[PDB]
């Protein structure tokens, strides 16, 4: 490192009791770590680690706080993610510090994050999340077992039209129905990929293509799947053209950065390095 | 960690051709991580690793840019410390990044620091600098030994009246006549101390009589100055009472971080976290 990401924030639409006693009336979004911004027009869902355990962080609405009581007064915006994200958050300014009384005494300040409390994956699958971009009015957070703990913030968007994992991923949850009936997957959860990129070589639903290309049987066969995310990368930077929004038209290495600004401007990604 | 410090940025007041060459008319700021912003009044010299390898970082004068061309034209300061701290001060908008060009293709951002060149610590030993709130006019670089440089800056301001540490380095200085051949140091570089602080237990030059007590025969006598640096440093903060500057008078414990926040505005020192 350090590699830069796009932060994708997914508000929470509907606040289930279990979060809404602990975040007390705040705005909050599902944070995801993204190479990609230009694909934000085909998510179809947002994929969680099941048994990982996600911190409920205090994040600036858009200097360290020595008061708890004052960060709590001044933030109204919870960000769900990896404890080790929200610290590489903090120290870029886009979750408070405090100075915190945990340990120690006062003859030294130790900046903390403002932690709210802990959530399993498993917890959140089924959440109604509002998405930038995409065309579906809602989409839903389900389980992908490829999550590293130790990248991004352990929360995932999911294109499947476009992205080998999230493709095989959900084919996984599409398949096997006892994974279904496990977690307590509803059907109208599982919304269809969508075509929003033509790759001149294989057309519009790349990801499937190279899926079946690599002979990639479940979002478990890792050492394929690299392979296969490494090629429909560099192709579709370079080759692939977008058939959605403001740039459809253009070539993706040429609309990229301009997607990405406008997806900051509007409030729904933040610039993020790890 | 994490852990919070303030950088002291000691002025470079005679910059030499060796750094001149490469940093073409740009302020030079030798940067040093210090806990305690309230002992500045009593700086005698500044510690560097001799065999210490440090970046000349390019800094903000006080996004991520695309070209080295345009940080080059917009950034005139240059700051002397570990690439390691260079990169922490990076995601703390210390100092710019930019896209790399160094590897890979431009389907990928890549932010790095903009490192104009490399320098060893016994390169700049007898280097004059301006510190703030010190009454001397200029202090000078020396080596210490036991520093390390994955700590900090590697770069350590000199308070011999009450860090242990400092009045032993400049002790071994100030005896082995060795030592002061070998890296050519003059006698006009080695600066009294100055009594800043009374602890009404010791009086006013703490860290010596600290020394004789923990029985400490050089600077490298770590597990004896470990057991004087935490005695002094909490003894000092809530029972040390200031002789010097705008709180005269006053206790540590009440002056602290008022001294570090008019540093701050003044511009000699920065908050830093790693
Ligand atoms: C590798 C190519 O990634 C692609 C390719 C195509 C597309 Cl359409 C996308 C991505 B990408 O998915 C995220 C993120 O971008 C990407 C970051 O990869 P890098 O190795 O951590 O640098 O991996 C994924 N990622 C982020 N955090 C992750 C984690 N903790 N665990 C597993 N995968 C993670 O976003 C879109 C929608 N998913
Ligand atoms: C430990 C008490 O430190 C004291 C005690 C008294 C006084 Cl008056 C001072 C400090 B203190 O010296 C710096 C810095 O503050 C302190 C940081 O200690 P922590 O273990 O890295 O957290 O150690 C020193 N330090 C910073 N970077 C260092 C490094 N890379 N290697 C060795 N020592 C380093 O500042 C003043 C003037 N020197």
């Amino acid at each position: 490192g350090p590699q830069e990401y796009t932060l994708i924030k997914l508000k929470i639409h509907l606040i289930p009791e279990f979060l809404g006693s602990i975040v007390k009336g705040r705005e909050v979004f599902v944070v995801c770590a993204t190479l990609r911004p230009e694909t934000m027009y085909g998510q179809t869902n947002c994929w969680i680690l099941p048994d990982g355990e996600y911190d409920l962080v205090l994040a600036f609405d858009q200097k360290i706080f020595d008061k708890y009581e004052d960060t709590m007064k001044e933030c109204n915006t919870v960000y769900i993610c990896s404890e080790r994200s929200a610290y590489n958050m903090a120290y870029q300014g886009i979750v408070p510090l405090i100075h915190g009384r945990e340990q120690g005494v006062s003859d030294k300040l130790l900046p903390r994050i403002v932690s709210l409390g802990k959530v399993y994956g498993e917890q959140l699958i089924g959440t109604p999340l509002s998405a930038p971009m995409t065309p579906y009015s809602l989409i839903f957070i389900l389980p992908m077992f490829s999550i590293s703990m130790e990248k991004g913030t352990g929360i995932v968007t999911s294109v499947p039209s476009d992205s080998p994992d999230d493709y095989a991923a959900l084919r996984d949850i599409k398949t096997k129905p006892l994974l279904r009936e496990k977690y307590s997957i509803k059907d109208e959860w599982i919304l269809d990929p969508l075509e929003i990129i033509e790759v001149p070589g294989f057309g519009f639903m790349t990801a499937e293509l190279l899926c079946n290309q690599y002979k990639i049987q479940s979002q478990n066969d890792s050492a394929k799947l690299k392979q296969a995310k490494e090629e429909i990368y560099k192709k579709e930077f370079y080759e692939g053209i977008l058939i959605r929004g403001k740039y459809s038209g253009m070539k993706i290495c040429d609309a990229k950065e301009l997607i990405r600004e406008s997806l900051i401007k509007d409030g729904y990604a933040l610039i993020y390095l790890e």
